């Protein structure tokens, strides 16, 4: 069995838009994803989802919600990456490029799914629907699924 390490993902989602932002710099450039990373010692998984909300996009907020939690495996790499998927509870800030994510907001008629993570396809409309998810997915480099799992569930 494998280590997992532990990282937060946050979505602002709005009535008719969400905020994604664009990875700017080295391996992986050119992706839009939600906000996060690393969880750190000592910190609850939500405040470390606030803290990688606020370094990427400048967003502060008081409280999310925890939607979903989807497991990552990359052929080649023994550590999985636990991912806990947040939405925001309100926002009262603007975001802001950091020299590492440019933030932008999309309509929910124009996500865009081909310049996302492959799995945000599979997982993402379970959270447009305010539902909450459990998701694991094998990728082969960047681009490829080899075997993934999502389920809805009432607990994350
Ligand atoms: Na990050």
């Amino acid at each position: 069995m494998k280590a997992s390490r532990l990282y937060t993902l946050v979505l602002v989602l709005q009535p008719q838009r969400v905020l994604l932002g664009m990875k700017k710099r080295g391996f992986g450039a050119g992706r839009w994803n939600g906000f996060g990373g690393k969880v750190q010692e000592g910190e609850t998984i939500e405040d470390g989802a606030r803290r990688e909300l606020q370094e990427e996009s400048g967003l502060t907020v008081d409280a999310l919600h925890k939607v979903g939690q989807i497991v990552f495996e990359f052929v080649g790499e023994p550590e999985l990456m636990d991912v806990h998927v947040f939405c925001t509870d309100s926002i009262q800030g603007t975001p802001v490029e950091s020299d590492e994510m440019r933030p932008c907001w999309f309509q929910l008629d124009q996500i865009p799914f081909k310049d996302m993570w492959p799995d945000a396809s599979y997982w993402f409309p379970l959270l447009l629907q305010k539902k909450k998810f459990h998701g694991y997915f094998k990728f082969q480099g960047q681009d490829t699924i080899l075997d993934y799992t999502l389920r809805e569930v009432d607990t994350v």
